[PDB]
């Protein structure tokens, strides 16, 4: 029968700091983690800032011999794993080993070491591709190199469910967990799609903000002069544990996940519907699924893309989903600091619910100086506002109109 | 306690045929579909044959232009999905569209797209890269255009657990619906890494069968002469349906899916251990999840890749998990004829084992000439063999030490 699922540890890397609490800092202190990238020339390019993981030493958690081999996305989705499973404390035994598993997604994985390896493919010819390229650059390889190194035997598995991965990886493994599957997961997501391909193809699509003259105020969601999203690069990794599990080995709790929803829209590729019917019916299934009034939700990390429809789609499925109670909780975008994470995105916003909660706290909307026609619900503009949080939700949506919902609630 | 989960519908593409029976036909007289691979000047590289998918006409499932937009691997899981969709006569409408949902994954996803779209950016720069790279390539877009195009409402997600891919999609499929987080299911999986990037990364890893003056012969799993794998591409696609749900429309049942093993070899990144302890914990845990004894099994489609670890890894875990019924149970590796269609190759091996339930035949291992040290349980040499069939197994071990295996059994 159904068991209860706590968060025992949490790590991250993001452009606001190489761990959780860094980054938590820059989030209360509505820091701009947005900067012109120096890492390629991007002068053909139609957008050149994002939010870049800063001073990342891959030496603080692999030999440089093995990092070598590996796309970024492995090296920040392993760092924040390694955090995290830190932070929980737990040891891994022979008793335990095969009721631990790992479920960290990526949405596009290993594309800066795809279009390396395909330069050489074109330039020189097959026989200089990486005999590392396939274990290097696919997804699945975060969960695959973690397993290996901490000896993980528990259920292994990668979502990729564009910018919905990191809610859906995590939601799977608390569902895992709460089936018997397995008493411990670690889940969330990885991203670093920051090469040509990436920049050029949302670029081609004219998804990403162009303000490359101001990039910290480029991410503005709910903002009237929002032009798109900002691409960032990152990891959050959570260690969820059935409660008995983390009450018997005296572990801290951050916070329950009480409720998973997902949903698809079945709408279109790439927009979502105006309405926010998609997201709404998600929010729905995940409040049903955590057995609550929507009146306990106080907090909602928004996806708040900063694009014109995402942003405007989900105000109209939160005043659809809470009525008024629609008017009394607070939402903010974090990527109005953090940028867009993408397959991360999900992952470092779980975290950021679960630290609402630890302090009692709403994350700012930075830059939300010109709230957009009916985005007129408590966004938190400007400042981080202290406010009584037993209940926050996190939501994503994806390409492929794929939607997920976590619900959290203090744990006493 | 947990509802019950029948396969009512099947869709495929192969290198043996353009759907299910015509592949099915092919498997049962011991046809190879490998052959050097045509339209691709593989000069350069150490491996020029693999599985290609032959005569695929993409225009009898979406307009031209919709198909423009897609990669090879999406338009290959459309194809094996609303093949499936059609096969279960499954209406879906207002009433139940929230019910019924899709979990189609891929390995390596859009290779071929990226190779492309690369030759673009470094010929000409980022404007000429697609707005259609990015939805067009991810691996979410086959559960994405499918719910978009049949109205499908329910999870919507994708797997990436690279070689094991096909075999995960359908048991967490099997999960959402036994669980009650669905009703009905599309799942599987679809690969096409036949580029230089597949065929070029494989090939630096000394993966691959070289065997270029007998591409036929080249995939020869067990075979003391066996030099590696043979790269395939092409789709699978089940619809999973609770079984109450099929009953009361009158459903054709072609098998029920009674157990779902996951595991972590958490040994090494590409190399199965040699003891085959991560394929023997995975099939324990899928006959405990179907409460079958290791006794009850009849038949097993084997991962059976034709690398020299990876097989003999395979015949130790069947040794330790059967014991005194290693010798009764057949097992084969139908890859002999199709190749590796890596995150497809468990899709595509599901509905073969659930066809020899239909059939009550054993699908032959062809080129099994001179059986390795070791290698002396029944592998169905050469010919298919008719035979009782009650328990059907089918496995998949991936890069990562990621594990999975399926138990389907006849339902009457
Ligand atoms: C932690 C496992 C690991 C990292 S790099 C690697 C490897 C490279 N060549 C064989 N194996 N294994
Ligand atoms: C306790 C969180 C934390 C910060 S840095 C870190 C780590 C784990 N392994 C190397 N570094 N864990």
């Amino acid at each position: 029968s159904r068991r209860r699922v706590v968060i025992t540890g949490m790590g991250m890397l993001s452009p606001l700091g190489l761990d959780v609490p860094s980054s938590w800092e820059g989030i209360l202190a509505g820091r701009s983690g947005i900067a012109p990238i120096e890492h390629m020339d991007l002068s053909a390019y139609s957008t050149r800032f994002g939010g870049s993981v800063k001073g990342f030493n891959v030496e603080e958690y692999l030999s440089a011999k093995e990092a070598r081999k590996l796309d970024l996305f492995i090296q920040y989705g392993l760092a924040a794993s390694f955090q995290a499973v830190r932070d929980s404390g737990l040891e891994v035994t022979d008793a335990n080993r095969e009721r631990i598993g790992v479920s960290m997604g990526s949405g596009i994985g290993g594309l800066t070491n795809i279009e390396n390896n395909c330069r050489s493919l074109f330039e020189q010819g097959p026989r200089r591709i990486s005999p590392f390229f396939v274990p290097g650059s696919i997804i699945n390889m975060v969960s695959g190199f973690l397993s290996i190194h901490l000896g993980l035997q528990g259920p292994n598995y990668a979502l990729t469910t564009a910018q919905t991965t990191g809610t859906h990886s995590i939601g799977m493994a608390a569902r895992n967990i709460a089936y018997g599957e397995a008493d411990v997961m670690v889940a969330g997501g990885s991203e670093m799609a920051a090469c040509g391909l990436g920049l050029g193809g949302f670029g081609a699509a004219r998804a990403l903000s162009t303000r490359n003259d101001e990039p910290t105020r480029a991410s503005r969601p709910w903002d009237r002069d929002r032009d798109g999203f900002v691409l960032s690069d990152g990891s959050g990794a959570l260690v969820l544990e059935e409660l008995e599990h983390a009450r018997a080995r005296g572990a801290r709790i951050y916070a329950e996940l009480v409720g998973f929803g997902m949903s698809g829209d079945a709408f279109h590729m790439t927009a979502p519907p105006e309405d926010g019917a998609g997201a709404a019916r998600c929010m729905k299934n995940a409040l049903r699924d955590a057995g609550l009034d929507p009146r306990q939700v106080d907090y909602i990390n928004a996806h708040g893309t900063s694009t014109p429809a995402g942003d405007i789609a989900e105000i109209a499925a939160v005043k659809s989903v809470f009525g008024e109670h629609a008017h009394a909780l607070s939402m903010s975008s974090t990527k109005s600091m953090t940028g867009h994470l993408l397959g991360a995105a999900g992952a470092v916003e779980a975290i950021f619910s679960v630290l609402a909660l630890r302090d009692q706290v709403a994350p700012p909307t930075i830059n939300l100086d010109n709230p957009d026609e009916g985005c007129d619900l408590d966004l938190v503009a400007h400042e981080a506002k202290p406010r009584k949080i037993d209940v926050a939700l996190s939501n994503s949506f994806g390409f492929g109109g794929t939607n997920g919902t976590l619900v959290f609630r203090r744990f006493a």
